[PDB]
């Protein structure tokens, strides 16, 4: 479909808020792609994806070894 | 609404029509600002997808993959 995704793997959770809805990094794939780190907000049941950002493990690396 | 980039802290790829995707400090609504990611225009005047976090968000972070 337009657009198909999947939460591999869960990593952190960053933080929650009153109605439920947590802000984590995950490894999510997206349209049967190899899956990439994934920092977003998500419904308690992981039904609904929040604003967020999708980042390669080269990426996610820089940022890592940047900070 | 309204947004400011305070502080540019790292760009982290650019594809073929020159926006880029940075990490950002970014002011929305007159609020303190927070950390930002997402992809940027080349003059910075639109921006795409992305996310902001708290600092309180972004500290959890950087703590557990390093």
């Amino acid at each position: 479909a337009e657009f198909t995704f999947e939460i591999e793997e869960h990593l952190l959770t960053l933080s929650e808020n009153e109605k439920g809805w947590t802000k984590e990094i995950n490894r999510v794939s997206f349209n049967g792609a190899p899956a990439k780190f994934d920092i977003r907000a998500w419904s308690p049941d992981h039904t609904k994806m929040g604003k967020g950002i999708t980042l390669s493990n080269e990426e996610f690396q820089t940022m890592v070894d940047a900070f």
